[PDB]
Formats: C-alpha cells, structure tokens, sequence
C-alpha cells in the first residue's frame, strides 16, 4: 500500500537522462570501490586476467528522497536496469569481447536518497603479464575503471578502499594487496578531464605446483642425463640415452610455450634455466661424441698428442685417484707369435686411449654437474622472490 | 472469456517492482529449492560444476488473487518475465560469462496467490575442487542462492529439501546428497543482514574409468621397466628399453596436466603415486647403470673390493640361489699360450664381475618389485575412499 | 486493402497470455512433431547430440477465425514472437548454455483459426551415450519435448509421427527411425500431471571410418609386434621393435581417450580390444625377455633343467619340423688344444640354449597369432551389429 | 524539413507485418542474389562453410511511395529492424546455433517504392564437403536461401546472378563460381509450394599448401624408409630406422584425423595415398626380418634350399650385376687346424646366406622403388583435378 | 532543473531516422577517426586483427542546439543508444560473427550542436597475413570503416588522423604507424557512390621471442645432426641418431603448421629455412648409410674403383691432413698362418675401405657444415626486415 504509493511517486517526471544534482553546475560525486571475491583465471598466453568482482558505486540522487512517516515501513526502494540514472563507469582495459561484462542489478536508494549499485559480473581485463620472473612472479594487474561520457566537471569520482573480507582464495595466486589509486587525466578527444579510479590487483603465483611439474623434473631428468658420463662406452647406449633425454626435455619448452605468450619484452625466468639445461645436456652429447671419438681411436691411426698424454692420463688422472723342416717352422710360428705380439701392442695402445675416454668421462661428470648445480641455483636464486616463495610455498 | 476478463483485472495497477506483500513491514517469505536433474560437467582445471538444475521459488503474491467461482475453470494464470514481480535470487558463486544462467520461464500463480517459479537453467558454479585425493576424491560443491538486493528485514528466504526424483546418473560421479543450509551473513556493504540458501552438491568419483585408463596401465608399464633386472646384459638394450619405459611414463603425468588444475593447495594423489613410479623407475636407471658398469669392467682396471665379494657373491648370492730351433719353438709357442692364460684369467676376473652384476640385477628385482607393491598399495590405500570405491566400480 | 483491414481486426483486445480456448474448462490440444534434417554432431564425451530440427506445433487458436468472403484473397495472416499466444514447449534434456536453442519465427494462421508453428533451429540434448558397444555401437537419443508450465489439465499434447523426408543423411550415423511416444507423468512440483511428447532417434554408427582408422590401423601395427618371434636374437633389436611398438600403440588408447566419455557405467568395445592387444603385446616383451635370457645364457652357469630339455627340445621342437723340450711342446700345445675344447663345449652349451630360444619363439609365434586371431574375432563379433555392420559398411 | 515531414507522413497506419502489395491475392516480387565477399573457413571435419556474405533482397513496398517535387531533395529514406516490412528469407541449410547469422541493417527505399535491403553477416551453413578427392578436392557448398513462412502464392522469389566483383581471393580456395538456381519444391508441411534460391558456391582447393606440408613430405619420409634396403645388415639399425620411419608416418595420418570428417560415405585420396605408403613401409619392415634371418643364419641349421640357391644367387644375382711326442704334436695341432677348417666352410656357408640377403637387399630396393613410384603417381593421378592442379599451383 | 528541461526541450518533434541536416539537398559531414589502445591478437591461422579501439566519429546534429544563457551550467548532454541519430559506420571486413563487435556508447553534445560518439570495441577484421616473410615478416591491416546504407549525397565521410597517444605497447608487434585513406568507391548494387575511410595498420613483429624459440633451437639441434659425421662407426648409432634428430626436427614444423594459415599465396621463410635444414639432415642420413656401406663392405666383395680410390684417399685425404710327421706338422702350422695372412690382408682391405668411410665423415662434415650456414644465412638474409630486426630486437 505505501510501497506501491511510493514507486508510483518516484518516477513522476523522473528522466534516466538527467545526471541527478540539485545544482546544475556541480559535479555529482560518485563513490567508488570493488569487493573481490575470486581471481578466476590468469591467462598469462592472452595476457588477460579473469576475476569475480562486485563493483560498488555510491552516490546520492537528488530526486529519490522520501518521509518515511509518510510511507511508514518503506525504508528503500529498489530500480532496474533502464529506471534510474546510473553512473556509466566501464572498464577501459576490458578484454570482452562484448567489452562489458556487468551484470545488471537493481540499485538500492534509501528514503535520503543514497543509492547503492553494487552489480556482479566475470570481469574480463587486458593485463601485461611480465613473464619476466615465471615462474616466481609477481603480477600487477591494473583494473581501470572511470565514467566514459562525463568529465570531472560533471562526475566527481571519488575512490573507496578495496573490499577483499568476502575474498576466496585461488590456489595458485596469493592475493597480496589490492591498493587504488584516483588519477585526473586530460585526453586527446576532449578538453574536459576525466577521472578514473584504478585498481591493481597485486598477485604472487605459488610456486609449489609448477616447481613440481616443471623444475623438478626436468632437474631430475637433466640429472639423467649425467649418467652418460658414468656408462660404459662398451655399452653401445652413450649417444642412445643422452640424445633421447635431449629430445624428452623438449616437452618441457613445448609447455612453457602452451603457457607463455609470444613477447619479446623478456625471456621467462623459467625458459633461461630450461635453455641452459638443454645446452648443458647438448654439450653433454658433443662431449660423448669426443668420447666415443676416443675410445674408438684406430690404434694405426694418429698417435697421441703430448698434451693429451699428460693434460689427462698424468694431471687429471692423479687428481681424480683413478690410475730344414724346423726351420721353417720356427718360422711360421714366430709370425703368428709376432702378429699376437702387435695385436696385444693395439690392444694397449687402444687401452690407452679407452682410459683417456674414461678420464674424460670423469672430468665432465664433475664439470657438468658443477654447471649443473650452479647454473640451476644462480637462475632460480637470480628471482627476487626466490626466497618468500621456497618459504611459503615449500 | 473468464481467462480474458482476469488477465485483464489482475494486470490493473499492477507494478512489477513492489514486493507483492499486504504489509510493508514484515519480509516476504519465499520458499526457494532445486531439482537436480544432471550433473553436466566438473571442470577441474577451472574449478567449475556444471548442473542441469530446476530452481524452486515459491511464494505469495498479495494481489494475484481471484474467486475462482467468479471465474469458473479459471484455476490458474501465468505470467512471463517483466511482468510479474519475482525474486531477483541469483546463483553467488557463479562462473558463467553472462553471470546468470537461468532461463526465464512462466510464475505459476493460483486462485489463493501462491505464486510458483521453476525456472530451468545450465548453471556454472565456480566451485573449489579438492583435487587431494584423486583419483579417489570426493567433492562438496557449493551452490549459493540468495537474493541479491532484499536483504533480511525484506525477504525472508526459507529452504525446501533438495529435490532429486527426476536425478539422472552421470557416469563418472554418484550423487552421495545435497544437503542444503540456511545462513543469515552480515555483509560488509550493508547494515540489513542478508539470508542464503547454500547446496551442497556431494559427488563421489567413480574410480573404474581413470582405474582402468591411468593406474592400472601405469601398474602394467612400471612393470616391464622392472623387466629390465631379468634382461642380460649382452643384449645390449637395457638402458634403452629403461629409459624409453620411463620417458613413456610422461604421458600419464601429461594427462593429469591436462585434468589437474594448477593450484598449490595439495598435491593430488595420482600424482604422488605416478612421481614414485617414476622416480622408481628412475631409481632403476640409475642401478642399470651401475650393473653395466659392473658388467662392462675392465679386467685390468680395480681390484675387487673386499666389501662387494662378500656383501653381493656370498651373503646375497647365497640367499638368493644363484652360484736351437727347438728351444726358440718352445720360447714362442709358450709366449702364445701364457698369452692364452693371462686371457683366461682376464675372462675370469670379467666373469666374476659379471656375476655381481647379475646378483645385483636379482637383488634390485627383488627390492624394486617390493618397493612397487608397497609404494603402490600404501599410496592407494591412504585414501579415505579406498575400499568404498574398489567394492562399488569394481 | 484487406489484409491490413484484417490484421488490424485481429489485434482487438487480444491478450497473448490467454490460452486461446473457447471453453476454459477444456484443455487446449496442441499437436507436436518435428522434421529431422540433419543430425549434425554426436559428442560422446560430453553426452550431447546436435542436430538440425524443424520443430511442427499445430493449434487452434480461437480467436484468429475470419471469413475469407469479406477479405478477399487474404487466406492466411502470420504473427512474430510475443504478439500471439504460442505453446511453451521446451526440450527438457537440454544440453545447450541458453537452455533454448529454438530461433522464433512467424506462426500461420488460416481462415479456420487453425495456427502452424515451425521455428528452426540447432538443438542440442543431454543424450546417455551408450559407449559400451563403440564403434559398433547404435545410440537411443531422447528428444523430450514438453509445455513447461501447463499441465494436462490446460495443454492436450498430442504426438504426430516424426517426419524425415528431407533428412539429409550424414556420413557416420545410419538413421534407423525416429519413433515417438506420448507419456504422461506426474511431476514432484506439482499436483496437475504434465503429458511431454519424447522422440527417440535411434542412430546406427557406421563403422568404415573407425575400422580404417582404428581397428585395421592396430590389428596390422600389432602383427608387426609379432615379428619379434621371427626376428634372430642376434640382431640385438627384439626389444627396441617390440617396445617400440607397444609404446606406439598407446596412441591409439589416447585417440579413443579424447573420443570417449570417462564414464563407469561401461568399457567400450573399443578399449577392451585396445587393452587385450596392448596386454598380447605386452606379454610378448615379457616373452622376448625370457628368450632372450635363453640366449645369452651363460654357459657355466645352471644347467639345463630336464623339464626344458624335453618339453621344448623334444617334444614342442618336433611338432614344429625344426631340428725334453718336446715334452714341454706337446704339454704347451695340449693346453691350447684343451682350451679349445673347453671353448668348443660351451659352444655347443650355448648353441643348445640358443636352439632352447628359437623353439620358444616359434611356440609363441604360434601361440600369440592364434591368441591374436581369437581375441580380435571373439570381441569383435561379441558385439551384437557387428554382422550387421560388415555387411553394409564393407 | 522535408525528411522530417517525409518520415512521419510514412509511418502513418504502416504495419510491419501487411505483405505490402497493391492487391492481396497477387503475390509479390522478391529478388534474391548476394555479394560473396570471402571464404572466411572451410571447416571439412564439421562439415561448415563460413563465408562473408551481402544477401541482396530487393522488392517493391506499395506504401512508401513519394512525389520528390513535395519532398525537394528527399530521394530516399531509410528504416531500421522492425519498422518496415521484410521478407523473412532465411538460410535453411544454417549451422550457426543461433541459426539466423544475419546482421540487421536498414532498407533503403526510393521514391518509387524500390525497396533495397543488403544485410551483411558471417554466415555458416551446413554444407556436405566430398572429402573423396582431397587434398585435390573441389567442393559444391550450398547455399539454400528462401522465406520461411511465405509459400508461393504470396512471395515469388526470383533469382537475380550472384555478385563477384568484390570478392576477396582466400589463399586455399579458387572461387570456380557461384552458380544460383530457382526451384519450387513441395513440402510434408504444407500444401501451398515454397521457392528457394540456392547458391552453389564451387571452390578448387589450391595444393600448393598440402603438397608442400603433407604429400611431398611423406614422399621424403617414405623414401628414407626404402635407405634400409642400402644399409648394411652389420650396422645393427636397419630395424630401428624402419620400424621408426613406420611410426614417424602416423603423425601425418595423425594430422589428416585431425582435418578429416568421420564419415563412412568414401575414403580421402590422401587417406588411400597415406595408407599404402604405411604398407609399403611396413612390408619393408617385413622384408627386413626376413633379410636379418637370412643374415643372421645359422650355419649349422637348415640347408639352403634349391629354390632360393637358384631363385637369388643365380638369376636375380646376376640380372642385378652383383656377383712319440710329435705324432701327439701332430694330433693336437691337427685337431686345431681341422677346427679352423671347419670354421672357413662355416663362415663360408654363412657368407653365403649374407650374400643372399644383400640380394635380396636389392631387389627389394628395386621393386619397393617401382612399388612406391607407381602407387604414388597412380593414386595422386586417379584424380581427376590432378593435372589442372599441378598445372596452376606448381 | 535546467538539465531536465534541456532533455525535455531536446526530444521534441525528435525522429533517430531523420539525418540531422539544415538542407536536405547537402550531404552530412561526419569525422571519422579511431584511438588504438591494443593490439590484442594477430590469429594469422584465421587471417583475422583483434584490436581494442575507440572508433571517433563527431558530426552536428542540426537540431540539439541550446542557448546556455537560458540553461545555467548546462553545456553538453548525453544521449544513448537509439535516441539519437548517429551514422551507421560499419567495419566493412569484419570477421565477428555478431559482425559489429562495437559497444554503444554515449553521445555527448554540446551546446553549438557538435556531436561526438566514441563507442569502445573489441573489433575482429578479415585481414589477409603475408606470411611469405615470417618471422621476419611486417603486416599491412586495413580496417574499413563506412556508412552501410549512406551514399556520398547523403554522408560526406572525412577522415581525421589517428589517434595513438595512449597505444599501450604489445610485446610482439611494434606499430609502424595507422596511415588513413579516404576512398569514394562505386559498388554494383548502387548507382550512388559509398566513401569509406580505411585505416592500414601497419605492425613489425618483434622476432625475438620466434627467434629464441624456433630460429635458434633449430639451429642448434640441427647443428648436433652434423655430429654423426664426428661420431665413429663403431659405436653402432650414427643412423639413430641421424634419424631421431630428423624427426625430432619435424615438432618445429608442426609447430609453424599451428601457427601458419593453409594458404597457397606463397611458402613462408620460416618453412624454406626448416625445409632446407631437413633437407639437409635428411642427407646426411643418406651419406650415412653411404658411409656405412663403405665401413661395412665385405673384404672379399667388388674390388676398390679406381675413381674412389683416388678421389678420396689421394687428393680429398691429403687436402684434409689426415693420412714325416714334421712335414705333416709343417703344412698344418703353415695353413694356419696362410689364413692368418689371409685374415690380415682382408683386415687390410676393410681398413682401407674405413679409412673411405672416414675421409667421407670429414669431406660430408665440412660441406654440410658450409651447407648450413650459407643455407641458414642466405634464406634469413633474404628478408628485407632482417637487418632491422636483429639491429632492434637483439
Ligand atoms: C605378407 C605379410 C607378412 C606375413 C608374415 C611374415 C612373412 C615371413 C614368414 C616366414 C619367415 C621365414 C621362415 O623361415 O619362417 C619359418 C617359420 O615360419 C612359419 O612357420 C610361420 C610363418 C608365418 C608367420 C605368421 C605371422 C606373421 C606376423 C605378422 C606380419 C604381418 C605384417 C603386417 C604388414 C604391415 C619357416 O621355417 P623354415 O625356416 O623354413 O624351417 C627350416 C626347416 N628345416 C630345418 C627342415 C630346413
Ligand atoms: Cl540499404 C543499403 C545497404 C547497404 C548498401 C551497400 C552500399 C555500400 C557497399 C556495401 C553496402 N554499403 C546499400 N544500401
Ligand atoms: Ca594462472
Ligand atoms: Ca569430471
Ligand atoms: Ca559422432
Ligand atoms: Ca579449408
Ligand atoms: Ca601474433
């Protein structure tokens, strides 16, 4: 009975069109804030962030005020989409395809004529996501909201502290802040400023699940691939496992490639220790073709460089603790005995050089995994966050 | 002609924003519930449920009432969107683009006012998906209802049971309930506290599909890797067959990728049972690098350790059941011959260390396959819903 | 002239809300068919059939009734959406995000008031996908059309039989027939039962396309596993064919993968036949192992046990239609000589254990082709349309 | 001042639903054509065509006819959706899910009534795609366009010839021509007939892209395979390089899946092209065993047989142009030396069943040679658009 | 107050259909201009531009003219969508299936009567990709932007330069800048001329990300392919891993197919620089198996040509620096040491024919080593853009 008097009396000469101010000259001061309640998606490929947002904008129409002794037990009203004035406050770094993925809701005005709009809605927002430190980054991802047709001498935007008591935590990214800011900017369109109010969404990824899926294996798959420096070279699998694991490692590029977008502002923390890794293995592989080179040197072939002879098999060796009718036949018998003599000089001639491909085999066992290890820790310890993340996360 | 004339009555000053209530103080009791028909779809990867849900609003609309012995035959009338006032309950945790999935169909009214609502709709929930216990999880998904902009002292939500008659199974997941639960939260935008009906949609997985197509094969390939400590040696294909055994293995993992999200939550429990496999397997690798070192030892290199002819080929062999002219003729034919025995014993020391080989091939088949059926068992058997889900999918 | 004098005369006082009866008392009869033009995808992993539908609602709206002898040449008058009561017939298994795929058009009315209604449009339908049977599988869709919101008490539905003379065939579905039945069920919401009309498309898949791409493709992949029996040990490549080949095949277990649903009501066809191959060839790895240890047996080691001697070399091998200083002289070359006959015997050792590994592999030559031929034919033609099939697809 | 006075004295008793014709029982004139802009997608897998389309309906509104000596410079006006009168001509044949892609744009009247109406949209249609020739395909999409809800006795379609002039090359595709044709069928529906203008869009798919990415590298590939008839049988790699070579293939039947409908109505000539490769290849691998067990011979097993001594080392041989004390002293040195003789007629034997392997080396070479040359020009030429292929994209 | 009579004022006598002219005879001068904000996605597979722009399109509306003197404060007003006259400016090439991805927006007015309108969008363009030069490769996209249904009598469309102050950077594409263009076209369906401002936006890709993930990996796993020739023929595994680096290589090409369009304009330079690489690997597989043929030839096979002999161990070789009972015991110990020379001169031979094998490695290693980098070097030079590239992105 007196709702319905009173929805009737609201609109009487009510005009959506008019920005509701007592005086015309003034800007109309519009409060507002966002409550965040879920980040939903950060696609890092499209550099776009996906969050769960209520925008809350506050503001007082002139027009919407009643006595609530005149209308007793009707404290609010509400209007929907279309009744009532709103503020047009679009997100200008929208991604949507639509451009505005608001969903519409009532707007709730008080009998003083404070009105609160507080519409939900998956916000879709162009984000630049610095891959630079991935996958121990921190992302700052700006949420730019502003009035796209008033200017600051008409809609005074004003800014409210971001909400995040209802916030539901993702599971990949730890929300570390969402700090504001109002800015007054002049555009190339038009004289008249406009201001905006601009959210950073503050995000550190948690590194556990990508550490599990992406550092550690391909650490301990690397790690396989040092074995070829522990095979024997009789063993026929040296070039077999070491170019095999190569070729595995690959899949962990191909991820970070379904992962990382196509930018050429930086290279990926993570694809500098992939990149490294591969090359340490592929030098892996040249050094076992050197030394396969050397355990199958032809005994009449070249004859052992001096330098080898004491740079591997004398210094590097130490340091690793490693170390008528008889006549004829005296004849006949003494050529077989003197080619036994020169296959068993071969045979120590090629023993030398099989314990030269084991030097070696030794020397790189201790040099690739000292590359291994430093390479690995001096890329993962280079990250910033480094430390927070193996803290919080491990 | 009865159905005419009370169409046109009951529209007569009707406005479809006031709350149909006959005094403006009390709130307006609205009986929501649902009828689950089908549970479409759980994205895990974007922690999303999709259901083929029947929401049920029931309430009493003051002024769509008539004296059906005014109007014979005319026991109920029905209304589309827009024209007749509803409750703006909205699904909270929503994960569709357009933020409300619902499908806006005809409020049943009859000749007393009670006004019935059963608007069909595909809805996606954003719900958090404790992936800890996969394969073998079992999910509690909340769906949020409530009205969005009448707060407590307005609409006074009450709930009905779930309603799950017409459920159809899914094949993948066992409706196990939904119990549902009203709440009365205070929320930081508003002083009116602000009711809701929470589902809570349980799910059990059935564990025969990803039984049959993830832990069982991944049983059956770790398998042949250990097939590895039965080949010889002399085949020459043991770090070959090992190590593409275990670059197979990826597969599973990159198929959990593909299902798991990307959340550092937990660690879900396929992917500790595929990580010990493979680091099993790993594990076999490396001592298939260490049988062929002893396999592939030279004669004239080391000497035995006294600890390895002992600890491998007596206590662990044991335990396991294994086990003129005439003189310069005499000169050369007995340099060929010593020649012979100096081979002989080379072969000998070779074919000792090929006996630990293969001692240490037995003792690793033996400790290995139990580390499998443990590991294996032990990681299984750690879920909760183990032995629920052996006796009922299989 | 008359066609706009009429079109105006039929919009007097018209309401579409009203159920356009003479009588309130009587139900409305609304006739319901559809045309099926083109079933344009069946997705199994999401349960969900496509199809292209001219749904056909037939009704008599009372009020629509002119006489052609005063508007002359005006026979028919066609009404857009919203301006005329239509029935609210939805498709209740609806699988698509809108819930209603149906695309709104025109409704022809003639001089009698009997009204026709054709809208187009794509659907798409929750459909069980009976998975067990693939790719010899034939599908039952439910196509469940009813009035949402009017009970049998007010909408009469009846069934026409479904019309299919333009269907246009589709490439892997045989239509087997569309037929139909009319049901009348009471609903949990309600006291007024609500009648649904539910056509059944039943769906022969045939099978040239999955048997050229699937079954051909591993039967003939899998015969090439079975060439590890004839392949000689000496080759050193029995286990890098046969694991190769095995690995290869999991391909075709990741391609049905992405084609079936993860359901556990069943195992396809498919997958038990993939699974049976995978686990033949698997077992002939196992079985290579084992030969192979024949092989390189040791010829000091173990002797040859009784139980081999025969039942492989006896018996199992024909069935098969296989098969001073002098003194000092004569001791040094006695010793050679005797060496050599110590090497001639674990010759003959070895060439026995050798014999032992080619008897094996064509004992399991035998046996893996007959398990293969038995196998593949036995599940194949376990499926009831698999005769059938081969008869109309090849 | 005039187009203001035009349009209002326009809209004066104008119903958008009244067929706007002089006379009712006369039907009215529409022409039908459109402007191809491009062939956006020729999606074969889901059987969809999308292309860039003008539709071009033009007919005469009695209505909205002026006297431009009372309206000076008033010469045409303009009407947005739902205000004037269209014909509801939609694409039947429609695969977009909304099913009507149309983007509603205004109609451009004249003052003589001449109504023009030139809709663009993205438009996908349900088009049948002959994959039986690909990659040398040609396609004939159609386009079938027509009222919904007009029979003949009100809307005479009528054909006008489809518009080229702007067309925009694809890049895959050569535009043969659009051919249109006006039928009247008779539909299940209805008695009245209906017209429909259908667009036969005629594409020639250029191979330049294929033949470079999927014939001519499965050509390289499949040539690399014939290399293991070249390699030596002491490599130990011709199983490895075949069998790899074999599994390398499937990626490109992998691809053409991916491309490809599952349709049983033909076999691709890709398909038909790719699977005897796959069986050349694999009989390579067939022929490969049986080289390695004529290398690998034993050479106290089996004889040769005749057949193969003449068959092979005889004819295909030479077509192919290949071609006290010291009696016991003189016991056992002659026991050593017998032993050595019957070592030569071994190896003797063996070198000759190696010889018959390299024969059989080259004669495989030569007739897989003739095998792949033949089989590839004679599937690729059984193509009737062949030559004209080869002759415009090469 | 003022505001609201202004709107009242305003909207008097107002028709959206009329085009706000003074003289009906003169055509409307519209701007035309856009702001880039984004490059958001270059789908070079599609053919298709996403872009976030502000289309600029400012005009005078004849008719919202108002004196301020006579409404205080009031100087501009807003209008939405449908309430005012604005021109249907359409992105001619559009590739949205919606095909107008703009998002209305207002139109502020001042008190003169100027009108300005800058709808924000997501936009898709048709644009056609030159891949003939990727990655290297700079693209010229035109966005076409007309009135639809306005001739050249009626819309006078001039264009204003474009607006990129706020461009925001892109990581992959750098703007070369948005050169405009106003066109006045004739069309075929029209006798009246339409003009179109068409903005070319021209884009360089930054070639540091493909060039770390594509260019470079490719050359250095190409690079490891030309360790067969260093690897010696011993090990048993040039052909392994000759052919696993080829087809390791063939992910790179698959990997391009996922990027590149199926277009037959032209071969882009990334697949002739990774052709010529496969090519290259493909023969040195070739000359592996050549050069196994010459390690593995039989000693008592064809004799050495003369050619060979020469060619390779004469000139190539040196250019590369490389180089009674005692009678019968008499002939028995005289045969043996016959066939021990016998086996020397055979070892002699076969070592001659490995020494060919070996200069072949050296000779194959330096020539394809030049291959690859003339090859390499000549095919990434040949791009126009390459200079500029490696100068500003390395
Ligand atoms: C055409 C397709 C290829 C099909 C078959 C392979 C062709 C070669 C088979 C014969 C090998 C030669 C041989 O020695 O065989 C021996 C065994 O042979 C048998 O008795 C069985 C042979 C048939 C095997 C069937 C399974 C094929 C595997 C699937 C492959 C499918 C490929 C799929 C294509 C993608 C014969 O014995 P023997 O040596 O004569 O004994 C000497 C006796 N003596 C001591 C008295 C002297
Ligand atoms: Cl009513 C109408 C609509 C469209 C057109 C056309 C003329 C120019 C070129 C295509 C389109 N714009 C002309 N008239
Ligand atoms: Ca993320
Ligand atoms: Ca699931
Ligand atoms: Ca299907
Ligand atoms: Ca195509
Ligand atoms: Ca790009």
């Amino acid at each position: 009975e007196f709702q319905r008097k009173l929805y009737k009396e609201l609109v009487k000469n009510y005009n959506p069109l008019e920005r509701p101010v007592a005086n015309d000259s003034q800007p109309l001061t519009v409060y507002f804030s966002l409550s965040l309640l879920q980040i939903m998606d950060v696609d890092e490929k499209n550099q776009v962030l996906t969050t769960n947002i209520w925008l809350q904008m506050s503001w007082t129409d002139h027009y919407l005020q009643w006595n609530v002794s005149e209308y007793p037990g009707v404290k609010t009203v509400r209007f929907p989409d279309g009744q009532i004035w709103k503020p047009d406050i679009l997100l200008y770094n929208s991604a949507d395809e639509r451009f505005d993925a608001t969903f519409h809701t009532n707007v709730l005005v008080n009998s003083s004529g404070h009105c609160q709009y507080l519409p939900p809605g998956i916000f879709k927002s162009s984000c630049y996501i610095d891959v630079r430190w991935f996958p121990f980054d921190v992302q700052h991802c700006k949420l730019k909201f502003g009035s796209w047709s008033y200017g600051g001498w008409s809609l005074d935007l004003q800014m409210q502290e971001a909400d995040i008591s209802g916030y539901i935590p993702n599971g990949e990214w730890d929300l570390v802040g969402i700090p504001g800011k109002r800015s007054e900017r002049f555009y190339e369109c038009c004289k008249e400023p406009y201001p905006d109010v601009t959210f950073t969404v503050t995000m550190r990824r948690r590194t556990l699940y990508y550490g599990l899926n992406l550092l550690i294996p391909c650490v301990l798959i690397s790690a396989l691939a040092l074995l070829v420096f522990l095979l024997p070279a009789d063993s026929g699998e040296k070039i077999s496992l070491g170019i095999t694991v190569l070729l595995s490692l690959t899949v962990f590029m191909l991820l970070v490639a379904e992962i990382m977008p196509a930018t050429s502002d930086s290279v990926p923390l993570i694809a500098q220790y992939f990149a490294s890794t591969m090359i340490i293995v592929g030098l892996s592989v040249v050094v076992t073709v050197i030394v396969l080179q050397y355990h199958h040197h032809d005994p009449d072939g070249g004859k052992m460089p001096k330098w080898t002879r004491v740079i591997l098999l004398n210094w590097c060796a130490w340091f690793l603790r490693m170390k008528p009718d008889l006549a004829k036949i005296l004849e006949e018998v003494r050529y077989i005995a003197n080619r036994f003599r020169c296959q068993d000089e071969s045979e120590a001639v090629c023993s030398e050089w099989k314990f030269a491909a084991c030097v070696v085999d030794r020397l790189c066992l201790m040099a690739f995994s000292v590359f291994t290890i430093i390479c690995t820790i001096g890329i993962l310890m280079s990250a910033p966050n480094f430390v927070e993340a193996v803290s919080k996360d491990f």
